[PDB]
């Protein structure tokens, strides 16, 4: 006829993709992570080569990772010291900074400081970057401005560009189907949540290994 | 036998399933988004039909948006007013408006309030909606309180219906798989966070075309 | 040939691979759920047999549920007191809590504070876990630090171990696929979202009938 399988091994296919799933549910798992890959691909540029998003450690460094982070997110601020030390211990490695709003208008506040900060004075983002961090409180338009005065950058104004930025942080955020913070990009792996010293030490030999 | 497939032609669908998903993952996508139009359709009267859900907007609106939304949502906050422009410029469009406590305790405080206020007084619903969205600060019970003052809706007490009505709201985003504010139900498609007025226009107008 | 299926065959099984799970996309929800059956298993001893996270109920329980928590989720705070209630209605049944960081600092705060006083002095652990519940505002270092006057655990240091037992609980949340609060584990079953007592009561007498 016009099938090369019959109607009977059809409908046995059928019931075989469902089967196959349930019974074997990792396969789901691998087909996001292969989705996730390409994902990676095709938003390269946007992950490693926006000049409006903030980097730590040497420009010239031959692995970036990229943080997916928020300055409200608990083990957000404890997982960014770790970070920074890495890069601290193999100047090799630099970092990009992400911000993102989800944990609510504050975070936004914040990021839209940092993001401002960098584009008018790039050398004076990291101290804001990391008082934002450190903060033990959750943040508001106070404490963000404390913040600022208290790392010499309340000179600079928070333009509705960097938002801009942060929007597309955001929307890249989704592209890559990141819902939670601290989300790490390391080489083709995405790094969820925050992980000893250590372990980002060896993942990240890993991957330079691969270099 | 008692089988359409060889038992070697099994194993092989089988592995088909897997390295199909694998190698084109984007089959999981067009999935899950069949899943949500399946979804919209059988949440359509939760999702258009419910008296205790805002509406901004002419009631005999010929297109209706469904605008899943925080009030401590930054992104939210920018993107209602475009929202409410397009039923100024768009007589024959109307938004229904879906609050959210994904942010906690004041986003549900905050729904609270203007859920109880368009229950009670559903013309006086819209300045205090207005009035929490431009808000620049995270909301709590002394800002909300001062929110409810400042558009003459102070007299209004917060219902402990109105919490159901909230709690509709969320188990009707998680439904539709929303996980992320603000969503936008625009006929069959579920947009993803806040877009620019000219996009926004677009599609709104693509979706006039189809009535 | 080297394969059961012919060339044309195995075009037709990738093409139902598709067609399959887009017009039968339940297909994957139930293959989601197949997942987290094997993952409420392989996280079993994580979930019922750690001693960092407090329990409410008799120790000897026969069914034990498992609530996935945050102190600034509106709908966990009303949710918990049925919670609660279902252990003195039913002895026999006794509930896990695994506070979780979703919101923000003072969310991480309070779940250091009540996991430090569990490990500390387990019989105080209520009160606190109760007074962080029961309060109407999002919480802040002031707060919990008002919450721990309150219910007599003043005295209690805040440890850093106590955030590697939170960190445990947002990792097992994450393997269990949860992404929102309250979710509570009820035997094979996670409940997403809070329900009314009726239904809880129901569904705990369900898993009851099975022991």
């Amino acid at each position: 006829s016009n099938a090369a399988l019959k109607a009977a091994q059809e409908k046995e296919v059928r019931a075989l993709v469902r089967d196959t799933l349930v019974s074997n549910p990792e396969i789901l798992e691998e087909a996001i992570m292969a989705l996730q890959t390409k994902a990676l691909a095709s938003e390269h540029d946007a992950l490693y080569n926006d000049a409006a998003s903030p980097r730590i450690g040497a420009k010239d460094a031959k692995l970036v990772l990229v943080s997916f982070t928020d300055y409200n997110c608990p083990y957000c601020k404890r997982f960014d010291p770790l970070l920074e030390k890495i890069t601290e211990q193999y100047p090799d490695v630099a970092v990009i900074i992400k911000p993102l709003p989800f944990k609510g208008e504050s975070s936004a506040k914040a990021s839209q400081a940092v993001l401002s900060v960098w584009k008018e004075d790039p050398k004076a983002f990291l101290a804001l970057h990391q008082r934002l961090m450190q903060k033990k409180t959750m943040l508001d338009n106070a404490s963000i401005e404390d913040a600022m005065k208290s790392t010499n950058t309340s000179k600079i104004k928070l333009t509705d560009d960097s938002l801009k930025t942060l929007q597309n942080n955001l929307e890249l955020s989704r592209k890559l189907g990141i819902q939670g913070t601290p989300a790490t990009v390391i080489g083709d792996t995405i790094l969820p949540g925050a992980v000893d010293y250590d372990q980002l030490e060896i993942i990240v030999k890993e991957q330079l290994a691969k270099v």
